[PDB]
């Protein structure tokens, strides 16, 4: 009924239009955030510092051969070789590195030694990341009760601010490391009380479309991260460009409403009566309110079987996709060129799913992508490096069949689930969702042992949801 009040106080009104385009600022710049590592983190050609190089030939003496067929990347001549030999005559790198500043002026990489018995210091930084965003999520939920939805929007803006700002004077990687916590604790601040004002602020007709818009945003957000680092190749530069907008967010976050329904819930319906009729005078436009809004104010065996099924599909899906989307570098050599197709493929995959839904079903297409998600990943595996447009193409194809897939699960997400229930099973799969996202960008931390355990466990992990999608979901 909430919806109908907001109908009469203008949830049909342009407090809509401009939420939304205010909105869309933090949807923006949020992409970039948390996929910065991909660029501010680029691994840059590295070798050994040699006393006969640093103090063309004279790197085959100082430096042996390497797998890839290439100058080693981790350990150097003790004796230069002038006879150009056994692996003892090999040692690891003393001295330190040198790093090329071809393509990457500068990167963490190369600031923190990040290479060789390092190497998974990154994709570490990556999952302290997503981990500081479940901790968060979890903590502001807690605290919603308590705080508003606008307060917390506008701290949630600062705190990212203040602390991605302040990780360009870190000294050491563990400071680095705990800066990125606390950007995402408050990142996840940002995403519950972006969501939870723009769909509590609007009819429940129009709540389908304003998600439809923010993730529009969000895609043109990974896109835009591409274009922006393709401009600062500085890592300073890129952690300014993309921490300093969310000051302006927090400032102009001020101009919104706290969330009527909150605030009803919460007790006061003076303040909320306020709000309302605020809204209204911006669209031109008790008793009521609170007949309407007062029925507002897995344990059974078959939901517990949908249940688990579910919970494996948003696992899976998100420990494959954040492992796609923070490893940029090993699909294709251009990450510039590949992230801003990451973030267009996924407007074409959004478009392309109304048609597919149209001619088949929201279970055969979610199965469907998925397997194709995971099949493409396996190709990129097995693409030779010199066919790099088609690494490149496949990669894409992966990113936009996870996107159909995301996008069809949480169409069936909702309507699988009672409205009694929506909440509690929407947020234990959020839940394990989040924690595959932080299990995602942690599988890449296997490389330096087998470097095929990545890809192979995306591949392998996404095709066995496709069994169990088609097998364990109804439609």
């Amino acid at each position: 009924a909430f919806s109908k009040l907001l109908e009469q106080a203008g949830g049909v009104g342009l407090f809509q239009t401009l939420q939304v385009l205010t909105f869309i600022l933090p949807c923006l710049m949020i992409p970039s955030q948390m996929l910065l590592e991909n660029f501010s983190a680029a691994i840059p050609g590295h070798r050994c510092w040699t006393h006969m190089l640093d103090n063309k030939a004279l790197l085959t003496i100082s430096i042996p051969p390497g797998p890839n067929q290439g100058p080693h990347q981790c350990r150097r001549f003790r004796q230069p070789q002038w006879q150009l030999w056994s692996e003892a005559d090999t040692e690891p790198c003393v001295d330190g590195w040198v790093y090329d500043r071809s393509v990457f002026t500068s990167t963490i990489v190369a600031k923190w030694d990040l290479v060789c018995s390092s190497q998974g210091l990154k994709p570490l930084s990556q999952s302290i990341f997503m981990s500081g965003i479940l901790v968060g999520s979890f903590i502001w939920g807690l605290l919603s009760y308590r705080f508003g939805r606008k307060p917390m929007l506008s701290w949630c803006c600062l705190q990212l601010a203040v602390a991605g700002t302040s990780t360009i004077f870190a000294p050491t990687f563990v400071i680095y490391c705990g800066l990125r916590f606390v950007a995402a604790f408050g990142m996840a601040g940002i995403f519950l009380s972006s969501l939870t004002l723009m769909v509590e602020w609007t009819t429940t007709s129009r709540r389908a479309v304003t998600m439809t818009v923010v993730g529009c945003a969000f895609s043109a957000g990974q896109a835009a991260l591409g274009g922006l680092a393709f401009a600062l190749r500085d890592w300073r530069t890129l952690q300014l460009a993309a921490s300093v907008p969310f000051f302006a967010i927090s400032l102009i976050s001020w101009w919104l409403p706290e969330s009527a329904r909150w605030l009803i819930i919460k007790g006061k319906p003076d303040q909320a009566l306020q709000e309302l009729r605020k809204v209204a005078r911006i669209n031109g436009h008790i008793e009521v309110l609170m007949s309407s809004v007062k029925e507002e104010v897995f344990c059974v065996p078959v939901l517990r079987w949908r249940s688990c099924a579910m919970l494996v599909v948003n696992f899976s899906l998100l420990i494959s996709y954040y492992g796609l989307v923070f490893d940029l570098q090993s699909l294709g050599r251009d990450i510039f060129l590949l992230q801003a197709l990451f973030g267009a493929v996924d407007f074409l995959g959004r478009a392309t799913t109304a048609l597919l839904l149209s001619f088949l079903g929201r279970r055969t297409i979610q199965a469907g992508s998925q397997a194709m998600a995971g099949l493409a990943i396996l190709a990129n595996m097995l693409v030779p490096q010199d066919l790099q447009t088609l690494r490149v193409v496949f990669a894409v194809l992966g990113k936009g069949c996870f996107g159909i897939s995301l996008t069809c699960l949480t169409i069936y997400k909702a309507e699988l689930f009672p409205t009694p229930v929506r909440m509690t099973a929407d947020g234990i799969l959020h839940t394990v969702g989040r924690l595959g996202a932080m299990m995602g960008p942690l599988i890449l931390m296997s490389r330096q042992a087998l470097p095929l355990l990545p890809p192979l466990l995306y591949g392998v992990i996404s095709i066995a949801s496709s069994l169990v999608v088609l097998f364990f979901l109804p439609e």
